[PDB]
């Protein structure tokens, strides 16, 4: 995907999220309302350190759910619904009170590029 467009598009992502360098330097000085996305790619979702997740997203992760580029790209288009679906649960609420039926694709590539 267009990692460059992903980077630009990240202007929205960072409203809640951020991206951190391996050493801890706050590269994307965004918010920390959502789990800092650096290294989301391949991660077992709800398990990033120092982040107050919910039961749903954590359980999804615990069920052996890993964030692929595809999954990430899809998620942003239908968060909450994604959880509800894959967890086969009704009460699978998400903190992400935001959706976007675009960006996901390029942003996923950007995240994949960023995990260095
Ligand atoms: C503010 C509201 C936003 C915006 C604009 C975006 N996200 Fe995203 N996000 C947000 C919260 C509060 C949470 C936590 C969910 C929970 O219930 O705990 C999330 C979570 C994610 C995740 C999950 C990652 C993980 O499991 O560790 C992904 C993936 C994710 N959000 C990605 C993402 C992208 C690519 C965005 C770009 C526009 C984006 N979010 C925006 C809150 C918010």
């Amino acid at each position: 995907g267009d990692a460059a467009k992903g980077e630009k598009e990240f202007n929205k992502c960072k409203t809640c999220h951020s991206i951190i360098a391996p050493d801890g330097t706050e590269i994307v000085k965004g918010a920390k309302t959502g789990p800092n996305l650096y290294g989301v790619v391949g991660r077992t979702a709800g398990t990033y350190p120092e982040f107050k997740y919910k039961d749903s997203i954590v359980a999804l992760g615990a069920s052996g759910f890993a964030w692929t580029e595809e999954d990430i790209a899809t998620y942003v288009k239908d968060p909450g619904a994604f959880l509800k679906e894959k967890l086969d649960d009704k009460k699978a609420k998400t903190g992400m009170a935001f959706k976007l039926a675009k960006g996901g694709e390029d942003v996923a590539a950007y995240l994949a590029s960023v995990v260095k």
